[PDB]
């Protein structure tokens, strides 16, 4: 199997795929919140689900959308950086720590966001998760630059 | 050519690149709608195109933005999952079916969204397209986990 | 090192990683603008930073969010297209030109957006940067199609 192309790759693929699934869960929650609160973004949706007055914004829906957007701002770059980083021959344990800190940080972020936890809990989880991404980005920069 | 690294890879790259182009088409449509409806997000844009009163929201522009955002929520994860999945040695026909269902589902989604088709047509196309993504994610999870 | 899998790869990884870092910079700027202008998206944030009246929208915050969103609409597809394109054996100089035009175009876009430069400066930078992406997408299409 090509999952063995590098020792850090299986850990990366586990963490990344869990995070993609976590984003799908946010999307599912968002749809459920729209139905429950009867808050739809499109008139065609609203007319199917009770009438035109239900084409409206809702704070809980908007919160779900913010969580999903923040995921796109952070998890998508990780998918790129973590994949490349896996092939740079990092210490396997060090790489696992990068991926684990990101995974735990991001799951905590979603819990803090959707669960409306007091500030600055969410902000701290965001910052914690960005640390390994910054670290990987710099390592990739040096490796890329040195092969120019 | 490295497109032959795995039998499913060419089909994946065809479907993915078509979907990226499809997203670019949505971006082009969005700009055209902004010009036609004179609905700009930035005061500097509005002042070039008729005056400050044209820095305003428009329902058709917002609809285009929702379609593009939903594309980012779904197509970007597919780019990751489909790429990895291509290297896991899936049955070539089975893989083609995963990629084809996603491609057709997503093109239908954009048509349903921008064409304002009655509910739940768009919702069904979204769900249809998510099915192969869920399938690929689970397969990657097992492969990654088993190589830990 | 696996950065040498193809002659264009180091240049791609340099430009891509710089762009990911550039997006992180936009995220940092966004947070700084929220604090400075006291404009928070969440009531829990606002209550930590002065009171509920600071859960409010701000034009500069919204501008930062638009820049970041446009980055997600354009840089993320480049991460995919540029990576694949690097392995298609393009002329090294031609590939460097694709990556450089995208990098310069996108950095200019962010400067034009956040710096509120007169129209159509931002629009032109967007269009300039999309050109190499369109070029790469078409090349990938042909390579993928021909290996079906
Ligand atoms: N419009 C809309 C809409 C808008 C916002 C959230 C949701 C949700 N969750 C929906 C939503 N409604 C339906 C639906 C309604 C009636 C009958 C069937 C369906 C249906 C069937 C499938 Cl297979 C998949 C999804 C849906 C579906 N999604
Ligand atoms: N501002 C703005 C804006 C805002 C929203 C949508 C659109 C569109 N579509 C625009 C928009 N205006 C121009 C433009 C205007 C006058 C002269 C030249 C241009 C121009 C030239 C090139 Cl090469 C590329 C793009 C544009 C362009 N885009
Ligand atoms: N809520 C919120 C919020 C909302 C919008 C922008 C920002 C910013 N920038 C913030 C924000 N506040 C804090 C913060 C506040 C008090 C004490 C500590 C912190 C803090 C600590 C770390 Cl390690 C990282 C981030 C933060 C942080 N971020
Ligand atoms: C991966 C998906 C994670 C979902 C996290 C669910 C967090 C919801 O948690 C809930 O939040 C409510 C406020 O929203 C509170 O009223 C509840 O006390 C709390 O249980
Ligand atoms: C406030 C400062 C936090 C910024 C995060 C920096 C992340 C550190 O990352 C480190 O960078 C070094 C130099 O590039 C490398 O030698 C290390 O391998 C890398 O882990
Ligand atoms: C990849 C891009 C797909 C573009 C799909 C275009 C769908 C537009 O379709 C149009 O929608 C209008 C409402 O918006 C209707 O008034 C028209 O009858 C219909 O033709
Ligand atoms: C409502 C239930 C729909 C959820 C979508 C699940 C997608 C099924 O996906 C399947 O999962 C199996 C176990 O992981 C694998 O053996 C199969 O290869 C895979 O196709
Ligand atoms: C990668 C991050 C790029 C940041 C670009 C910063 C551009 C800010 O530039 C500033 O913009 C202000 C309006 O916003 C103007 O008042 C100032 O004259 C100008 O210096
Ligand atoms: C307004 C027209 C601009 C559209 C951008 C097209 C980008 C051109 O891209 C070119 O496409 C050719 C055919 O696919 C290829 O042979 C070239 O390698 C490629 O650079
Ligand atoms: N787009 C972000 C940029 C900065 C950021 O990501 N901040 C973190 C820590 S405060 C966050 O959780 N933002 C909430 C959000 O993006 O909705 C924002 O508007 O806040
Ligand atoms: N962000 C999505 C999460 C769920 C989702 O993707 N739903 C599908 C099926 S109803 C959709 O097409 N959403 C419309 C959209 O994202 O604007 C939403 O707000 O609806
Ligand atoms: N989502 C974009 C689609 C088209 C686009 O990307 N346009 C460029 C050139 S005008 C841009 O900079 N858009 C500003 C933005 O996305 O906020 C939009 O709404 O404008």
């Amino acid at each position: 199997s090509l999952v063995m192309s590098s020792p850090a790759l299986p850990a990366f693929l586990l963490c990344s795929t869990l995070l993609v699934i976590k984003m799908y869960v946010v999307a599912i929650i968002t749809g459920q919140v729209r139905l429950r609160k009867k808050a739809f973004a499109n008139p065609e949706d609203a007319l199917r689900h009770g009438g035109p007055q239900y084409c409206r914004s809702d704070p809980d829906v908007e919160r779900c959308l913010r969580a999903h957007r923040n995921d796109m701002e952070t998890i998508y770059p990780f998918l790129f950086l973590g994949f490349v980083y896996s092939f740079l021959g990092p210490n396997p344990f060090v790489a696992w720590m990068h991926f684990l800190v990101f995974l735990v940080g991001r799951v905590a972020h979603t819990v803090a966001y959707l669960g409306k936890l007091r500030a600055p809990i969410r902000s701290v989880t965001y910052t914690l998760a960005q640390l390994p991404c910054a670290s990987m980005a710099l390592q990739i920069l040096w490796e890329a630059a040195r092969h120019l």
